[PDB]
DNA sequence: AAGACGTGGAC
DNA sequence: GTCCAGTCT
């Protein structure tokens, strides 16, 4: 931790001064700063910080304002359906986030009388989907509590400023980072300080090509001070790799490679009054892509003939007997999840001329807005481009 | 206390 | 292509 109170003070002043001048104009920042009711403000921050988990700012811009305009308050979100939530979340990824946001709103309404808890400890304790980061973000930004937070951005800044080379995922290191953040967080402007540290990590102290020469905390940064000395060395010196400079920190966490999986899926198309329709069925409410809609799918089979037989069996559960000779193998889609690389073999079957529950026939316009994973949107685009004679293009 | 859980923007 | 932008169990 920082040993000199003078430095802690300078860190805060420099960072906040830079932030007040350089911060990006972000929709949830404006909305939180401008909302005067505390339960509305806290809800607005809550939504944005859930959407931002493992998701880039540029992506969340496309979702946040639409969410807040539809469901401006806890109570609006609490009364909505999970199907509606999943439609709005389609494309954001990690769909349990949307589900827990709505469950959390229901819990605040039903069990806490509509009142958002006002401290990071009670937010974390009471709200599913709200871990230590989101709770401290809501508490500092919405309520002004002097709690510091560590996300990926802040961990990178702190590991460079303090030259921490050990593995940041380790319990010892993660503990040091949270203590540093709690030491540094400005008591009078805790929310802006936390947003400023994240902003610095996102726009200046970046994963690669950090802009140290424009950085507000350069003179306090240990990695920078070591790089400045080594820039001058007129002779080589023969785990710190001089050619990486400050990007030596943090130690690059290596992801476990993804499990390979394969599946076969079929787009079934039929004419309709208001346009052609395709068949969607609903996934189970647990596990991968829980509760989202998809084209009927079966697991992989060790021969083409077996694969077609399984697919037609699955398809017939939902549509009745179908012409097997019209089934076409159209292509494949290789879709990456964090832990699975899933290869879908795409089939189509267009019919030339009742619906069990758990199935839906949708037009092209209805499908574009439906609660479907991006994997299935890719599948549909293969069908669109490759199925002879389709009208869905 | 590693693995489940989506997707895409940058380089 | 590879990396990075949290929560829960
Ligand atoms: S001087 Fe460079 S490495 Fe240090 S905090 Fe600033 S941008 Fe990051």
């Amino acid at each position: 931790l920082f040993r000199d109170v003078a430095e802690v003070t300078a860190f805060r002043g420099s960072l906040l001064s830079w932030y007040d001048q350089e911060k990006r104009d972000l929709p949830w920042r404006r909305r939180a700063e401008d909302e005067m009711d505390l339960d509305r403000r806290a809800y607005a921050v809550w939504v944005s910080e859930v959407m931002l988990q493992q998701t880039q700012v540029a992506t969340v811009i496309n979702y946040y304002t639409g969410w807040m305009q539809k469901w401006p308050t806890l109570q609006d979100l609490a009364s909505a359906s999970l199907e509606e939530v999943n439609q709005l979340w389609a494309g954001l990824g990690y769909y349990s986030r949307g589900r827990r946001l709505q469950e959390g709103a229901r819990k605040v309404v039903e069990e806490l009388g509509g009142h958002m808890p006002r401290t990071a400890e009670t937010l974390q304790q009471l709200l599913p989907g709200v871990g230590r980061y989101t709770a401290g973000a809501i508490a500092s930004i919405a309520f002004g509590q002097a709690t510091g937070v560590v996300d990926g951005n802040v961990a990178r800044v702190l590991c460079r400023v303090r030259a921490i080379g050990a593995d940041p995922s380790s319990t010892l290191v993660s503990q040091q980072l949270w203590g540093l953040a709690q030491q540094l967080v400005d008591p009078a402007r805790p929310g802006d300080f936390n947003q400023a540290a994240m902003e610095l990590g996102a726009t200046v102290c970046t994963p690669q090509r950090p802009l140290c020469s424009q950085c507000p905390v350069e003179s306090l940064c240990r990695a920078r001070q070591r790089v400045e000395q080594e820039q001058l060395l007129a002779s080589g010196s023969l785990p710190w790799d001089q050619t990486l400079g400050v990007v030596n920190f943090p130690r690059k966490a290596s992801r476990k490679p993804p499990r390979e999986e394969s599946s076969a899926t079929c787009v079934l198309e039929q004419p309709g009054a208001l346009g052609a329709q395709i068949l969607l069925v609903q996934r189970p409410n647990s596990g991968l892509l829980a509760g989202l809609w998809e084209f009927p799918s079966v697991t992989w089979e060790p021969s083409e003939q077996l694969q077609r037989k399984a697919l037609l069996q699955e398809l017939q559960r939902w549509a009745g007997p179908l012409p097997a000779t019209h089934l076409r193998h159209l292509g494949e889609v290789v879709h990456t999840f964090s832990h699975i690389k899933l290869t879908y073999q795409v089939y189509g079957l267009a019919l030339e001329g009742t619906v069990p529950p758990g199935a839906r026939w949708l037009t092209q316009e209805e499908f574009h807005t439906a609660a479907v994973s991006t994997a299935m949107k890719k599948v549909f685009r293969v069908y669109q481009g490759q199925q002879p004679g389709t009208c869905m293009g």
